């Protein structure tokens, strides 16, 4: 097992701007002294003892960062190296500086469900990646979702932020309750057993802001939120839908299933007409229909 590199981290980078920060972790954007290349800084705070309220266990860092070394993949953020001093520990990652997916979108003139299926298409050829090697992502939400270079025609999405997730062991039960409430599967707000199916959950979430700019089960209230999922408990009110094709509800609907065994696996969501078209008709209406931008951006901004 690779030992982190316990050298003072600003003595081998210069350390920048904030590119973010939440929870116990602050992201620094850096640059490594002796080859000159940029990179990102997640520097993780340790937690003092086990009950302490600050900090991160070893454990839950030392799983992260086996998951990150496992994974090379284009719609994935790579690991280059990880450092740690008494306070924290500190993951030099590959730079992503191309913002979140959606404040991208949000800048358009306009949107077709062929340009966004293109996206989406990038997100689901990521997961499957992950799922392929049984590892679950477990945080799958519009601001995981970031670009590489916005100044491209179709800019490259990376998936982040692996601090949540966990690899699937064939025979053994897994619950437990994380995640942004708005974008969890019901087996997590149950307390019942999760595996690679929750991603397949907030795919659906993601889809369905993405087409619309409405959340689709998100309440006035964290208690409201809850309730919704748990009773799967959603429409695609004209008010938001009007523009959007019967395959794109399809496969939104076909996600947002309460059965885990029922719900869309990785390799058929790939597989669903409106992100792999069987004839040339269908291809045509998908590059036809439009996303309605201004609702997008209204519940955006
Ligand atoms: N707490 C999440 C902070 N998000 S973030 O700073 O944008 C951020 C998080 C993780 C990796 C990144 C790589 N490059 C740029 C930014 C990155």
């Amino acid at each position: 097992m690779e030992p982190f590199k316990q050298q003072k981290v600003e003595d081998f980078y210069d350390i920048g701007e904030e590119l973010g920060s939440g929870q116990f972790a602050i992201v620094k954007k850096c640059r490594e002294k002796s080859t000159g290349l940029e990179y990102a800084a997640k520097f993780i705070k340790k937690r003092q003892s086990r009950a302490s309220r600050r900090g991160v266990s070893r454990e839950e860092i030392e799983r992260e960062v086996s998951i990150l070394r496992q994974v090379l993949h284009h719609n994935v953020i790579t690991l280059h190296d990880v450092y740690e001093n008494r306070t924290d520990v500190v993951l030099i990652l590959e730079l992503v500086s191309g913002g979140e997916l959606f404040d991208f979108l949000a800048q358009k003139e306009s949107l077709s469900e062929e340009e966004a299926t293109s996206f989406i298409k990038q997100i689901l050829d990521g997961v499957n990646y992950l799922h392929t090697k049984k590892i679950a992502h477990f945080d799958l939400k519009p601001e995981n979702i970031m670009l590489l270079d916005k100044n491209i025609p179709i800019p490259h999405i990376k998936l982040i932020d692996f601090g949540l997730a966990h690899e699937i062991e064939d025979g053994v039960e897994f619950k437990n309750i994380f995640g942004t409430p708005e974008f969890v599967a019901p087996e997590i707000v149950n307390y019942e057993p999760l595996g690679l199916e929750a991603d397949m959950w907030s795919i659906g979430v993601i889809t369905y802001i993405l087409l619309s700019g409405a959340s689709p089960f998100l309440g006035d209230t964290k208690q409201e939120t809850l309730a919704n999922i748990t009773s799967v408990s959603y429409d695609f009110d004209e008010e938001f839908f009007s523009h959007t094709s019967e395959l794109a509800k399809d496969f939104i609907r076909k996600l947002l299933v309460k059965e885990t065994r029922k719900r869309l696996t990785i390799q058929e969501a790939l597989r669903h007409p409106w992100i792999t078209p069987v004839d040339n008709q269908q291809a045509m209406v998908r590059r036809e229909s439009v996303v309605n931008l201004e609702n997008f951006r209204k519940q955006y901004v």
